[PDB]
Order: C-alpha cells, then sequence, then structure tokens
C-alpha cells in the first residue's frame, strides 16, 4: 500500500468525545473514558453519538477499532447525514464496516445519498473495498473531507474514493450533522445475519479529528488541507489507484443491473 506522501491527519490535533459529540441514542450502551468512547449493540439495543454542529463543509475523522469474531448483521459506522433535518428526503455521506463471520475479511462500505435513499428502487452510490490490516487488531484513521466540489474517503491518510461534484442533483450540498453508530443490518443480509449469541458488538472510536465550518462559521473558514496543494497529489491519485485496483469489491458504476438514469453521475 503505497505513500500517498500527505498525511492529512497528522496536522489535525485530536479531541475528545465530550468537546464534539453527544450521545443520540442507546445512552446505556455507550461509556466515555478519557475522551475515548466505547458503544455497543446486543438485543435490546444498539447506541449512537451525534456532533454538536451543524458543519457547511469539513474533514472529519476518528480513530476507530472494530469488534473480534462473529459479527454478521452488524454494522458499524462513522457518517454525515441531515435526515433528522429532512426525514425520508435527505442526504447522507457514510462510512459503514459491514460485520462478517469469523474466516472472513471486514468489507468498508462508502455511500452516498441525495435527497433520499429510494422509496420504490434501492437508489445507492455504494463502493466497497477490503482492508490491507485487520481492523479489529486495532486503532486505524478513518476520514471523511466534504467540500461543495467533491468528496474524499480516506483510511490512514490513504484516499479510497473521491466523488466529485458533476451536478447540484447528484451531490449534497446541505448542511451536515456528523454520526457513528452500531446497528442491526440484517435486512441486508439477504456471511449471514445478526445472530445475537455473540452478543455485545463493540464499536471503539478515539482521537476524533474535525477541521471544518459550522453552518454559522466566519466566512473566511474553509476546510483543512487534505493535499499539498488544495487538489488530490498525483502520488495521493496512485495510492487510490492501488487501493481500488487491489481491494475495491464493489462498484455501483462498474454493476451492470441497478438503474444509472437514476444516479446520472457514472
Amino acid at each position: 500500500p503505497p505513500s500517498p506522501g500527505y498525511y492529512p491527519s497528522s496536522q489535525i490535533t485530536s479531541l475528545g468525545f465530550d468537546q464534539g459529540y453527544t450521545n443520540l441514542w442507546g445512552p446505556q450502551h455507550q461509556r466515555v473514558d478519557q475522551g475515548s468512547l466505547t458503544i455497543w449493540l446486543d438485543s435490546t439495543s444498539g447506541s449512537g453519538f451525534k456532533s454538536i454542529n451543524r458543519y457547511r463543509s469539513g474533514y472529519f475523522g476518528a480513530n476507530i477499532k472494530l469488534q473480534s469474531g462473529y459479527t454478521a448483521g452488524v454494522i458499524t459506522s462513522f457518517y454525515l447525514s441531515n435526515n433528522q433535518d429532512y426525514p425520508g428526503k435527505h442526504d447522507e455521506i457514510d462510512i459503514e464496516f459491514l460485520g462478517t463471520i469469523p474466516g472472513k475479511p471486514y468489507t468498508l462500505q462508502t455511500n452516498v445519498f441525495i435527497e433520499g435513499s429510494g422509496d420504490y428502487n434501492i437508489i445507492g452510490r455504494e463502493l466497497r473495498i477490503h482492508l490491507w490490516f485487520d481492523p479489529t487488531q486495532d486503532y486505524h484513521n478513518y476520514a471523511i473531507y466534504w467540500t461543495p466540489s467533491e468528496i474524499i474517503f480516506f483510511v490512514d491518510d490513504v484516499p479510497i474514493r473521491r466523488y466529485p461534484r458533476k451536478s447540484d442533483a447528484t451531490f449534497p450540498l446541505r448542511p451536515m450533522w456528523v454520526y457513528g453508530s452500531v446497528w442491526d443490518a440484517s435486512s441486508w443480509a439477504t456471511k449471514y445475519k445478526a445472530d445475537y449469541r455473540y452478543q455485545p458488538f463493540v464499536g471503539k472510536y478515539e482521537d476524533f479529528k474535525l477541521g471544518s465550518c459550522t453552518v454559522e462559521a466566519a466566512s473566511s473558514c474553509n476546510p483543512a488541507s487534505v493535499s499539498p496543494y488544495g487538489q488530490l497529489s498525483q502520488q495521493q491519485v496512485a495510492a487510490m489507484e492501488w487501493v481500488q485496483k487491489n481491494y475495491m469489491v464493489y462498484n455501483y458504476c462498474d454493476d451492470p443491473t441497478r438503474d444509472h438514469t437514476l444516479t446520472p453521475e457514472c
């Protein structure tokens, strides 16, 4: 996995959970230890947190460590959304770790929604990768960079996907909050579905990173730097390309099913 030659996360000071975030649901399944967060899911409830701010723009990261063993049907997430502002008609930019059975790898799923998931059609913009490390064995850095021109997803400072702006209809242009959660995705598990005999399924988040612009920030605020000079460098592009070439397992654009008239950016 070659150096991208620029390490955005190393330029932003970490914050403790409570400086940027608050429990949103499952408060009983959440704990904070010196700024580090543990959340978990069992048959009674999952858990999730939200930013104290809405944002117009920024870089949003966390160190995240995933549950070991049988995790089929469980999703650990870190994402931006305004579903609470525009319920059912919302924008979202996701990092989702799809749980698995022991013996097989976690899949990192990236996704983008703009003005609603489908009501008659499943309308995803998914790009899934396998990882070149074991995400359960340590904390690794995951980030979402979102501006009015582009979304970039980073894993350990390696860009894995860039979703550029091609039309207003296909790009997120409204403010968003940040969220994370652990939850039951057995409806997609059509490996398998959630088996609660392996119960708490725990998600661990630490060293939160914010290089961002609240909705109300002074107009001079711009998102943090993610490259030398303000577009991805060719070295970063090359790292991304290697990732997609060696670890990408699904790209909605390449999927010959799926109605591309409903996602015209491909």
